C-alpha cells in the first residue's frame, strides 16, 4: 500500500510528457510507467519523471484550491503544494501563501496568490508515486506524489 496519501480528485488531469495530451487521474489507475511532468526543487526545472504506480485511496472529503490565474484542482486535506516556505497540506494554506505552478503558453516555476479554498464534498480520491522528484503537475498544479511503503511490511 502506501506509507502516505497526498490524495486528489480523480477528475485531475494528469499532463503525460510522452504525449502532450492531459488524462484524469481515475482513467491512469490501471496503468504504469508512464512519464508525468515534475518539478527539480534544485534547479528550478521541470523534467519528465516516470510514475511507478497509480492507487485508489477511496471515498475522502475534497476541497477546491483556486489560484489567480483561475488553475484549480479537487484534493484531500492531506494533498500538498509547494510554497515559497516549502511543501504544506491543504488544509494548512492560507490566502497569504503563494504556490508553485509550472509555466505555461523564462523560469519553469511561476508562484501564484491562492484566492479560494473551500470544502466541496466527497469523491473518490487517488495519488500517483514517482520515484525521485516525487511530484507532478495535475491541473496545471504541481502536486506532491505520495510514497509507497517498503514490499516487506515498511
Amino acid at each position: 500500500m502506501l506509507r502516505e496519501s497526498f490524495a486528489i480528485s480523480g477528475d485531475s488531469l494528469i499532463s503525460l510528457a510522452s504525449t502532450g495530451k492531459r488524462v484524469p487521474i481515475k482513467d491512469l489507475l490501471g496503468e504504469k510507467d508512464f512519464e508525468i511532468w515534475a518539478i527539480n526543487e534544485q534547479t528550478m526545472k521541470l523534467e519528465s519523471a516516470k510514475v511507478s504506480r497509480v492507487f485508489c485511496t477511496g471515498k475522502k472529503l475534497v476541497y477546491t484550491l483556486k489560484t489567480r490565474l483561475g488553475r484549480t484542482i479537487k484534493a484531500t486535506a492531506n494533498a500538498r503544494f509547494l510554497t515559497i516556505d516549502g511543501w504544506k497540506r491543504l488544509d494548512e494554506l492560507s490566502l497569504k501563501e503563494h504556490i508553485a505552478l509550472p509555466r505555461k503558453l523564462q523560469s519553469d516555476i511561476y508562484w501564484d496568490p491562492i484566492v479560494s479554498i473551500t470544502e466541496t464534498g466527497v469523491e473518490e480520491v487517488f495519488d500517483l508515486t514517482v520515484p525521485g522528484l516525487r511530484n507532478f503537475v495535475a491541473n496545471d498544479i504541481i502536486v506532491h506524489a505520495s510514497i509507497e511503503q517498503d514490499k516487506l511490511g515498511g
